[PDB]
């Protein structure tokens, strides 16, 4: 089983993260940000990873520094879990709906970081969560993990539906790229 | 008296609902969402139904899952109260103002679900309540009850006035369609 | 083997339907509408289902009531064949060409009905079949089965080619979503 | 193992080609055109075919006649390797990135030739290779093999990145369509 | 060492301020406004001033009166610390980035107050802090200190990044203008 | 003296690089690309670094793979030379002309990679060198070194003048950011 780990402490935040790439979908996510915990459960449920996050930070300023440090920690742990990368599929591709929304995702585990982001989120807040932090989460994840990632919206109107469909399609495309390629 | 009931429990919410179609306007509505309780009182007061709702949920994420599960429960209870549908008017139609706002409603108790929605709500929050949830409430209600519904705005500026006039006109059109047609 | 059945008789039509989700591609389709029989054979041939339809109706008015009642019967039989839905893939996705035409399909077996339809069919009749009935067929199927469905055109000019490519891509995406997920 | 062969000699060129559809990714490509050799290596590496090309021609006029005759020879050898086409998947579909570029490919091994081409290459030369020859290569390949092919660009800026991503996505979609379908 | 002081009490607020122009970067900032404390720490860290603020006010109306009175107090203390202004550089100029944002600042310690402000902040709230108060802060500071100030945005998208880059560039330009000019 | 080193060998290229941050302007640059050697001499001459590059590659395809691998090696060696980064200026800023051209540069040695690129180069080739490789050079350098970089054109017409003025302004801004800050 490919298991990666990371711990990071600064003057703003304290973060611990653990990821299993050959899991059964166990989730235990307790950051300081309740809506982000709901999205990280989708990564376990539709990708079948084991995911565990614990974090405390400076949320009386805002949620920005806690959102950034958690995303950096997940990228580092994924790069440690993958290792040599011998014998994997390496590419993944999927489109996923939630009622009237639909999002398309493709990625490549290349060693070269890049983000292409093309979403149109029509409100500024979902509950207490700020909607500019969705794009900042994915940009910090690709910088520490070294992946090429493209995200593109086909339709949708409700803001809760659009974000949750992104995290569903991302989970299924990442599951495809990390599985072993039994050859032709 | 035509009385319908429903109870639904999931990992997000716990909901109980009871509706009387031949009532005197008794209201007892205690969801977790205070502005939605104020709108459900209009359904009892202007339609003369008896309406009772009790709900608890996961409102520290947001109000979305609690708003959706309550609406599904009301649609199921209405379909159980109606039964065979022998001898009713079946169609209803009404327009209702509140100061400078005016909304037109027509519906048909057909067995075929459809929503046509045409409102223009100019702010994002009324009190703590999110304004995209008005359209999600009516879409969940027509899917479990099987009704054809059309809603169209003629004028209006204040957001509180526009939503409360929708729930007034809906109540008077539903009262017309469920009453017995003493024949010509 | 997951097998679903339905019989419906009204003052307009008489319909019998049977579907096997673990089939070998046996087709026996005899509605009153010859072009619709040719499309239902594609569902058996490219999805590997067993499909059987028998229908008579009031085709001297037009084909509308017979087209609607057959589609409702197929949705009910699919919902009975699926049952609990334990252990399936649940999502499906595919794009299919026929000469110069190309159509993209994605779906989710959710319990929440919705149709997104985006085709541009350039003539009014193919043989004797009316081209507005393509959209009415898919809307009746999602209302009884409870599925989320999105259909989108990428290119194409000939009307026979565009409709037949829709039914090919739909068959391959439905085969993906009903198969058992041997886990990671 | 399905192996196809072809030899063609005219007053312009001399060409020999050999392809294995059940290979391990062995490449030995020596045409007179160095950039085209680099693209043919991608077909072996990402599709897992065995590919061997040897060619000499009249490259002091230009590269046009050598580029056309090699493409015709590959189409003939693929049609000989496939034979009866009993029991294959027959359809294939994939999207592939390279940094900021992304291209979508779908195809069908039908017996009816057609090309849909939609790329936007922003310079006239990559090294010594002329960029109008990319479209001429794919048009000659579909005429001798008899396949339906669609190619469409989603993003990209660098000319080397756009062409190499086309040959990657084409390789993965062709691998899907030639594999045996173990039935449902 | 050039040290300036100020105390101001009204029926709205109570404010105490102390600034050292020849400091080592010691910060002790406790206003009633948490996001403004985070920006005042940047003034100590990148300009190497010693800065100390203590304030209480009427924040149950809003943050406006507390934001205005703190800014007036800082301008007065800077004018007392500078004194005669013999032998200083008097002018300062700097451009500073933070990820995708970039802001240009130039100023002159002239005795004539003026503000030129050209920022485009795309949301209304960062955490609890209102974004119209950024411009009101700088206008009150130049009126009591008597400085000419110009602020201009070159790029940027995230609201937290744009404001924090303004306070970084302002700190480095003010450090340049208050240092002693060892002559040519 | 802060000295960094790197050696990288792949199936495309062979590269060796050495950089001194406290140098006297000694240059010894022998890649396979003659115009790129002329630009690397500007980095020694105007920034006062010592720079040494040796490379061989696959330039009969094109110059792309050799241009990319050299840029990656320089970024790694700079990150090794900097180390802890205690006591440096960390920011740099400069604008530089060459006849009718003028380019503005600012950067920050942050640990977070980002490139903003805004040039308009009016021809496709300068000598034998391809002009799309200027942007690819700077993107590979910021990914291995972890710097924030912004480049913006103010005027210019001749292609040789525009590129050489970029490399002059970059050299003077990097010299500023790596020097020791004798404190205030
Ligand atoms: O079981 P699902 O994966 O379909 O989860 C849907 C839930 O009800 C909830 O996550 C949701 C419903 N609408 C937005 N979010
Ligand atoms: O008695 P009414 O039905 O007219 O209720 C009006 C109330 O004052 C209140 O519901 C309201 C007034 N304006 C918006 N809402
Ligand atoms: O064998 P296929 O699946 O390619 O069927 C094609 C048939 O010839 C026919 O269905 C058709 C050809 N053009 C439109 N329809
Ligand atoms: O190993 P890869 O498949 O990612 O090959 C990338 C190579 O470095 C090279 O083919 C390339 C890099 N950029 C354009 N071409
Ligand atoms: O050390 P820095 O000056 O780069 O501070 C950056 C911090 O992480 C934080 O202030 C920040 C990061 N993004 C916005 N704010
Ligand atoms: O001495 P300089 O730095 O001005 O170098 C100018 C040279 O003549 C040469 O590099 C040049 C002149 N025009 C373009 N390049
Ligand atoms: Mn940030
Ligand atoms: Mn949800
Ligand atoms: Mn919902
Ligand atoms: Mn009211
Ligand atoms: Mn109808
Ligand atoms: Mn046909
Ligand atoms: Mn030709
Ligand atoms: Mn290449
Ligand atoms: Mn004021
Ligand atoms: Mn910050
Ligand atoms: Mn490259
Ligand atoms: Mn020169």
């Amino acid at each position: 089983a490919r298991i990666g780990e990371m711990k990071r402490v600064t003057k703003e935040t304290n973060v611990s993260v653990k990821i299993n790439l050959d899991g059964t979908g166990v989730a235990d996510n307790s950051s300081g940000i309740p809506f982000l915990d709901h999205m990280l459960d989708q990564l376990a449920s539709h990708g079948l990873f084991d995911v565990h996050v614990k974090a405390t930070g400076d949320t009386h300023i805002d949620d920005h520094h806690t959102n950034e440090d958690v995303a950096l920690a997940i990228g580092t742990a994924l790069l440690q879990a993958l290792g040599d990368r011998k014998g994997i599929n390496r590419f993944g591709n999927f489109s996923a709906p939630l009622d009237e929304a639909l999002v398309h995702v493709s990625l490549d585990l290349s060693g070269r970081p890049h983000l292409g982001y093309d979403l149109n989120i029509p409100t500024q807040r979902v509950g207490k969560y700020d909607t500019q932090l969705v794009e900042h989460f994915f940009q910090s994840l690709v910088n520490t993990s070294g992946m090429t990632l493209h995200i593109r919206q086909f339709s949708g109107t409700n803001s809760h539906h659009i974000i949750e469909a992104t995290f569903k399609a991302f989970a299924r495309a990442l599951r495809q790229a990390t599985e072993y390629d039994t050859r032709r």
